[PDB]
């Protein structure tokens, strides 16, 4: 008997209006018999305050507006339809889904046999019916106020740091602050921790301008995971496209995790620095089927998934998770564009990164979706404005497939860290391959892009090992994961200096600091954007697992121990980062200028160019570029020479023309005199595994 | 030392020259570093006699000619290149493999560790490397000698009998003649026994016009199977597009399998009966990672199958099987279009049938290959003028998504047979909906042919239940197949008629028998070419196993006794599909004339034709149809009275215009001298569950 | 294969223009009075209709089997990849060629083109494909 209103199909989701003293009700189902509106008293969880039948429906879309109620309150629905899983459809209202437009979620699911919607338990499977309620232990969607002070206006509005100027810095949330023993613990490991003074202050003087953020969609811990006691940390298992995970947030799950996100955000801008989002669309948290019923596979499974044909019980998996969205049904499609513009427009994030892209393109292509997915970015007024970072991918038949790339893509370069680390491990490799990739790879990038930008350059990130167990380690140790130490990438090429794991051993420790060295200049001495794995800086250690996916403990989390050889580290990174930002000769837009060469101090021919090499030698040759960004001025950057020697062997190198002064290196050693500066071709003793920087002082 | 030579590139596969004396080999393969032809004698298939490297390469085509070898040699080979699991590159040249373009193969694989490329056996699965030769369990394939003497010359060219006149017939090669025992027991349940005098003179007495053959491609057991002491009985697990299957060879597999089925086919058209097989396009026998290298996997992986992009040790699946060919490289679409042409240039088969043609679309769809893939078979020469069967598919938005089907394209139509189950059970269904069904489904028809006979309509298929047991059974019986009931479909609108399984009680078997009759005219009675299951007519059963691939025993063998009962049925099949045959009122080209009738025997306004019946009544008026097959010339069917009463009751009926005479029905019992001539609209007292054929006679 | 020798409306109707207008051509949609050109000859045929799309397909295969010719010079390549572009069956021609059992085995001659959104859009060519250097005669006669 309530003043109920049929309300809008337009925004998705719950919205607050300030005018109509309420909020407006919309999800869309095109299956559905019925839909049912739950609302949740703070006091009471396990059943709804009040039920409302949504009568309404506009096409697809079922609404209401329901007056009086506010931001902050908990909601979830009943979808009521037939249960033929055989026909794909998994209709079964005894389950409590979340709103797939949610902007929050007020905690995780508790992990109990009635969040599936099949009985266990049974030996039909997937093919019973279970009657049990879900509410009890499915977190509820809550309504939130999209109101936010921002005076980021200096920075959004509108020029940014371009990628041509970019360092990236990939950190995972929790880990970065969880034992920054300088912040009030409920704050530690936040997103308020993570934009708070120190911080700041921190990333502000490493010198890195963009920050990377791993999941931060509101995902769940898989039931094998937590059965064995640990949690899934990376968050790769997103249940919702709109609401910041509740678990690293410090000011609670109803409202405090998106009020706090835009305020981490807001701090960032202005300081100055970017941020990237990791995200994943190419499956769901639902799994297949077997999989819970939390949200889509309950709303409408059949739009939504992709689903065998044939056998419409099973679900399509191209990433080995178990599903797909359905991205050819234009809702589906909706949602993910949807989702890119609502953290661009509401939560201020500057551009994204793709989590299994060929995957994702994969899906995309597998429903003609690839091509009219790049146009939709491409002319959306503000999609086509942030970062959008990938992979390579031939698909399939396959070669990328796609009439244009946005202007700011970008795909992560892992040929790039392969042939970093087989280099400095020894492995002589055909110069023009280990040359290439110091010049951003025009031989990948033919016309993807037309910029040595579009290569996301790395040695290290939450793949594999970290830098500082790079050097340290000649396979991975990955039995904490509890797989028996099947998980987990094989091929590292990584090398442990002598001794596996932690050693007295003054003599593996000298290679590996020295080792580490040498990579920090390689990375950041080579054309295309870099990308640096927070806690490299700090020598970062994860002892040896490669995978640290389901370690939300001591291994993984940031260790901020002052030890005087990771001070010591700290302080080179500082230094060769600051400077990469200091000289745009490293930095060029258009190379797809620089001499390459020999030992014996000479130009490089064929031959010569094409037989594995232990060593490069090599000059960034000219100055004037154009410009800088600013009305019609041309700068000119000193001319540097850089000598990379991976041979394990002392070597004799004969200099190039000119005066020659040693700006930075990976000598541990202090530097002899006739070492500073060298000029008139004279030789120099160069000693193995060693990379070094000169910039020309004459003529 | 050999007089050896480069050979041709085309054909693909082993290819005997009169003229040169020997016999060109290719092979397709873009990744290899290096192939090697093995030939075997017919004594020792353990150890080649002699190695041949192939050695000269036309593009992705490896190719030698060897003079001296003939029609009847073994061969196989190996094929060398990268093993890196994870890059999806799986060659092992240890593994034996069939050649892909092989036109025989002698005989089965032999289940043994060792055919598999990795250890077993290991915890790292398919990631080690299994060193053992395969060779002594895989059987070789054969040279054959492509010649054969065609005197269906009457046949061929040109014009064989149309989807309009089409009484297709599905039956298993091996269950059609195991058990005449008027055969030689070497011949029994093969092509050569199927197509024997005995067996010709049977199918033609039937009336069928068009066999559709299960699986003849070579075939391979699963190892799950094998271990439980059962074979692949249906076929659908193909390892070679071009081979007829050894297991059904009378006269040996050397060629003998191609002999004999190249017999049988012209045999069959010498008695004016079509030849429709079973092809499976949608997955390989290979299996996904942790199946048999055998094939494909090892000739190249990369090429042939569709990888997981970010993790290219998997396969992906659409059908749930484990693997999919790479339908968008050219060579495997060429494969495709080479088996299809094969089979009919040299094996004289008259058209196809896609076995999960919904996944085979998707498939195709997946990498854009569904439209050219049909636009490939419109323009071909020899393959636009075959029949093409198929299934509804909804695709992954989804109407079909398909310019043009081909002129001879037909789907099955899993709809007529669950409508005509249910009503016959007793479910009052929608007026329109049954109705639609026996018109030939205009309603599913819209725009994908024009014509009623893109339809096949059936009761009962290899898939679920024959005919016999979809009247005796509630619930299926696959404890045999050792699933634990678990396999095959649930959903199966059957009804056992008052008993589970064989009973005494004659109440029980009159429904049953006067049940199988409504069926059977009611499919013989609708517009569409029908098709009906081999056995159907020998009142064939597998006493409840719904299910029966695994089954290649007395369950599945059809069975050749003279009951009375049975025998009585094989008369009543006869004498309706010949009254068929008979009358092309019942045989339509364009529905896409009749008129529906009520109990009260009056025509059919709104709410009649949309509230559920349990009774049909209509006529086929008029008679002027254009033509015939013959320069223009016009037939008149005389006009008929369908009655079709699936109402457990009796109910009277109200006659329509003129005299009827009854031609065929239901009833067991004698016919009564007023039902056999009725006219001036009189009512007849219809018994409950009874269907009923008249002809007029004036005016 | 680009045009026919019936070219725009107010062309003589030797035959295609005959036998079936709707089909054989591309019309304005709108009004379908007039024909769609691509080459500036009056008419382009209409590649996506099975038939039309199979009479050329039927023609290479003619010439090659009957004829005995060993290759074929497509001219105007470009206009006549645009044309197939314009109903998307460039790739389809493509993969028809290519998988042929007689017309893959032929040489194949046409120039370069940029069409629809850039690059060729063609997946494989075929085994034998090769094309007039629109512009090393532009650089020969230059040097």
């Amino acid at each position: 008997d309530r003043p109920l209103r049929p309300g809008d199909p337009y925004p998705l989701g719950s919205n607050w209006i300030e005018d109509d003293d309420g909020v407006n009700f919309s999800l869309f189902s095109e299956n559905a018999e019925k839909v049912e509106l739950l609302l949740y008293s703070l006091t009471n969880q396990k059943y709804p305050k009040e039920i409302i039948e949504v009568k309404n429906k506009t096409g697809d879309i079922w609404h209401v507006f329901v007056p009086g109620l506010r931001p902050g309150q908990l909601y979830a629905y009943r979808v009521y339809g037939p249960y033929k899983p055989e026909l794909g459809l998994r209709f079964n209202p005894n389950k409590v889904l979340i709103d797939p437009y949610a902007k929050a979620i007020n905690g995780s699911v508790i992990w109990n046999d009635a969040v599936f919607g099949y009985k266990i338990g049974d030996q039909n499977q997937d093919l019973t019916y279970d009657e049990r309620d879900s509410g009890e232990y499915v977190p509820k969607s809550v309504v939130i106020n999209p109101y936010f002070e921002w005076d980021d206006e200096d920075f959004i509005k509108g020029k940014k740091v371009p990628l041509k100027d970019t360092v990236i810095y990939e950190v995972h949330v929790k880990g970065f602050t969880k034992l920054r023993l300088d912040l009030p613990e409920n704050i530690r490991g936040t997103y308020e921790g993570l934009a708070s003074e120190q911080m700041i202050s921190y990333l502000k003087d490493l010198g890195i301008t963009t920050v990377e953020l791993m999941p931060v969609f509101h995902f769940i811990d898989q039931r094998f995971l937590t059965d064995k006691g640990l949690t899934n940390y990376w968050g790769y298992d997103p249940i919702n496209f709109f609401s910041p995970e509740c678990r690293y947030s410090s000011t609670g799950c109803l409202g405090g995790q998106v009020l706090s996100f835009k305020k981490m955000v807001n701090e960032l801008h202005n300081a100055g620095i970017e941020v990237i989002i990791d995200v994943v669309y190419n499956h769901t948290a639902e799994g297949n089927h077997l999989g819970p019923t939390l949200s889509f596979r309950g709303i409408d499974n059949t739009a939504y998934y992709m689903l065998q044909p044939d056998n419409k019980r099973y679900y399509l998996d191209f990433t080995g998770t178990g599903n797909t969205l359905n991205l050819s049904h234009p809702r589906v499609i909706q949602m993910v564009l949807d989702s890119l513009r609502y953290w661009v427009t509401e939560m201020h994030v500057d551009g994204f990164r793709f989590d299994l892209a060929a995957a994702l393109a994969r899906e995309l292509y597998s429903v003609n979706m690839l091509n009219t997915f790049f146009i939709a970015l491409q002319q959306d007024p503000i999609l086509s404005q942030v970062k959008l970072i990938a992979e390579p991918w031939d698909v399939g038949q396959g070669g990328y497939q796609v009439g244009n790339f946005p202007y700011q893509w970008a795909e992560w370069n892992g040929k790039y860290r392969d042939s970093i680390r087989r280099f400095w491990r020894g492995e002589a490799l055909p110069y023009s391959e280990i040359a290439n990739r110091l010049l951003g790879s025009p031989d990948i990038y033919l016309g993807n892009n037309k910029t040595p930008f579009a290569s996301i350059n790395y040695v290290t990130s939450h793949d594999g090992f970290t830098l500082e167990d790079l050097v340290s380690y000649n396979q991975k140790h990955n039995e904490a994961n509890g797989f028996n130490n099947q998980d987990g990438m094989n091929e590292n090429y990584s090398w442990n200096c002598g001794a596996e794991g932690p050693t007295n051993d003054q003599n593996v420790v000298i290679c590996r600091e020295k080792q580490k060295r040498n990579f920090m200049i390689t990375l950041l001495v080579s054309q295309g954007t870099p990308m640096i794995l927070g806690g490299d800086e700090l020598s970062r250690t994860q002892r040896g697992n490669n995978n640290a996916f389901c370690q939300d403990n001591e291994i993984t989390w940031f260790d901020w121990n002052l030890d005087e050889r990771k001070s010591k580290f700290l302080e080179f990174v500082k230094k060769m980062i600051q400077f990469y930002r200091a000289h745009p000769a490293f930095r060029r837009e258009r190379y797809f200028d620089v001499t390459f060469y020999t030992l014996e101090g000479r130009e490089v021919d064929e031959k010569t160019w094409s037989s594995p090499t232990q060593l490069v030698i090599f000059v960034l040759e000219g100055s004037v570029m154009d410009e800088i960004n600013m009305y019609g001025e041309r700068i000119a950057d000193d001319s540097f020479l850089i000598i990379l020697n991976a041979n394990p062997n002392n070597v004799k190198v004969k200099f190039p023309k000119g005066k020659w002064e040693l700006v930075i290196s990976s000598y541990l050693r202090e530097i002899k005199p006739e070492e500073r500066i060298i000029e008139g071709e004279k030789e120099l003793e160069i000693e193995g595994r060693t990379a070094l920087v000169y910039r020309r002082i004459e003529l």
